[PDB]
């Protein structure tokens, strides 16, 4: 159910991030907030700017866990993801944790909350 | 921060109770609250607490590595993501985890509406 909906949107999101992150703007809105580790941004413009500023040439997201729950009785969804992030030609991946608060929009969603952290052992 | 501080005030309270006696956490959940613990899905304070209590370990201590929060909507609720370690049975062998809480205001405190928990192998 919510896992399927979250699976579809989340996969679409990461596919776009790994393909061309400069085109992620349409998945965010003016009210959207991104906490990228220690960086705090608001709005599609600043959010995408931060993601594009990441100095890597290639990146691959590898999901290891995905869980979703309705965030309220009104259609919004909370999704938590953990996985591996392969940067450039690096052999050893970096662990990450991310949470999205998705708001219904048309036949899909837009991201209201985006919290991202790389996790170190 | 602001929300990080607000979220921290509550999360510390929550983990303090979890670490002393998790069977007493019911007051922090409600009928509609949902817990997803390693895919196991529970709803309501009774079932949620039963799950936490059923966890196979006597002593447990949470060590927080990162805590990040944001307002979940413009109206007062908070979203917080935590990454940390779980130390059980006084063992010096950390069990890493990631957790997300969707907190709803209640007086000067909050209750947990969404709780998602995952072990995160180190």
């Amino acid at each position: 159910d919510f896992n399927t909906l979250a699976q579809n949107f989340t996969q679409f999101y990461y596919n776009q991030f790994d393909t061309d992150r400069s085109q992620l703007g349409n998945l965010y809105r003016n009210e959207s907030m991104l906490t990228f580790e220690t960086s705090q941004l608001q709005g599609a413009k600043d959010i995408v700017e931060k993601l594009v500023s990441l100095p890597f040439q290639k990146v691959q997201h590898r999901i290891t866990t995905l869980d979703a729950q309705p965030a309220s009785p009104y259609g919004d969804v909370l999704v938590m993801i953990t996985g591996d992030l392969l940067i450039d030609e690096e052999q050893n991946p970096q662990r990450f944790s991310q949470v999205f608060h998705l708001i219904p929009d048309g036949n899909s969603y837009y991201v209201f909350n985006d919290i991202f952290r790389l996790n170190y052992s």
